[PDB]
């Protein structure tokens, strides 16, 4: 619009460089770093009292002991297997540990997840049968195909898949899709190409095929 | 050498020619055709005469149930995983069956596992330690580091590793190279580089991590 009224903030706002420029290169670097600037400021002191609710060594950090004993929104919980999936997608840095900043990208993504699973549970409240599973994670941007989202029903749940079943779906298909960005980032693969959601849901069909 | 009593078998000999255009496309385009010229003729009977032990219903092919119920060389036995592994490497055509030229491949592949596993098997008899994983995997050419072959044993073991055990870690990783030959067959991903088991192998330490 060219309407006074209902002006839309731009990406990369000259407001928020300050801010960018002070953050670790990492952060920057990643592919979910855009996740940040949905978060309004109002937002970030629930976000900061959440970790530090999950922050049990008062440390200004969570570690992977943390991420399995932390309650999240939603009721959400972590397996080992899924809060190393955590760890491996936003410790950009490979410290062993999230940043404040880190955790508020993660937050932000099981917000998306738990929207999406709700809006996704059709057929029985609280739960994703496994036909649900494809179009929820399409909503994602995640654009696997049919015998893919069976697949990660049949590795990740039982009948029915529950929340915290979802998330550890939502979480290894970003795993994949950080693992992807570290091989093309690799220059034996020529030029870096830029990013093609369909290109890359091949990519999680192919992974996907590899964990049975 | 130029000697006449010592003369090796070059690879593509016009005498196997015949047989090679015979052959199903399929079969000729896969990373693991050339285990087919290392089986001398008269292994061929014994390795026919296994097959036909695998074919319970002597179609000439092997399914999955075949592949989970067949006794293999050195009293290997393919779980239900591993067997699914062994059809995505070796069903080239996609059609659900291994046929005779295809088992004669799997059957190769695993007598080099098998060989290796007796070779590297030094701390105890029939059974691989974690440490011992490493270098065995580099031998058959999988190229990862430290940190990779720990977590293989993990995932695919227990104290030891047994035969079974490191079977199934072989077929995890030949079935992560198909998957590698299947991404950089799409032409996204621009000309197709010649394979190079040192990149392959940060590959798979990448792809490794996803399991867990
Ligand atoms: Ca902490
Ligand atoms: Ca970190
Ligand atoms: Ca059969
Ligand atoms: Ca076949
Ligand atoms: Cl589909
Ligand atoms: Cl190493």
């Amino acid at each position: 619009n060219f309407c006074l009224w209902n002006l839309q903030p731009i990406q990369g706002s000259w407001m928020g460089a300050a801010c960018i420029y002070q953050m670790p290169p990492s952060v920057r670097n990643t592919w979910w770093f855009p996740l940040l600037n949905t978060i309004p400021l109002d937002q970030y002191t629930r976000i900061y009292q959440w970790f530090m609710g999950v922050d049990r060594d008062r440390s200004g950090t969570l570690e992977i002991n943390e991420l399995m004993m932390g309650q999240f929104p939603g009721g959400i919980r972590l397996s080992p297997q899924t809060a190393l999936r955590m760890m491996r997608i936003f410790d950009t840095d490979f410290n062993g540990h999230i940043s404040f900043y880190e955790f508020m990208a993660m937050y932000k993504f099981m917000e998306l997840a738990y929207n999406l699973f709700v809006m996704n549970a059709r057929a029985r409240s609280g739960t994703l049968e496994p036909h649900e599973i494809l179009p929820a994670l399409q909503q994602l941007g995640f654009y696997i195909n049919q015998r893919t989202s069976l697949l990660l029903h049949r590795l990740f749940a039982m009948a029915f898949c529950d929340l915290n079943c979802w998330i550890a779906i939502c979480a290894f298909a970003a795993q994949t899709r950080s693992a992807y960005q570290m091989i093309f980032m690799n220059p034996y693969y020529g030029p870096m190409k830029p990013f093609n959601p369909m290109e890359f849901g091949k990519f999680l069909d192919v992974v996907t095929s590899l964990l049975e």
